């Protein structure tokens, strides 16, 4: 299973925090700007689109629903969660680690 992190924050300190979890973790985390970069990995991942998983660390309900809207539209199998705090970003990354990547699946219909 091919378990990638994408994080969209301004924030250094919350960006380093969790992209040090994710090399302890062994996790592909990919620091994202805009729509155009969340987009560009999302194209990156098409191509080995086979048992892989997604989690977006956005630190907006902005940027929430956001990444939600391009991951559904790329039908890429994505968990965006929102972080207002680098150690709940951590542990996102942590959970995403242990369990592959659950369900998580609370809402497709849209």
């Amino acid at each position: 299973m091919l378990l990638y992190v994408l994080i969209i924050s301004n924030d250094k300190k919350l960006i380093e925090e969790a992209r040090k979890m994710a090399e302890k973790a062994n996790l592909e985390l990919r620091t994202v700007k805009t729509e155009d970069e969340l987009k560009k990995y999302l194209e990156e991942f098409r191509k080995e689109s086979q048992n892989i998983k997604v989690l977006i660390l956005v630190s907006n309900d902005e940027e929430l629903d956001k990444a939600k809207e391009l991951a559904q539209k790329m039908e890429i199998d994505v968990r965006t969660r929102k972080v207002t705090s680098p150690d709940e970003a951590k542990r996102w990354i942590k959970e995403f680690s242990e369990e592959g990547g659950s369900l998580e699946h609370h809402h497709h219909h849209h």
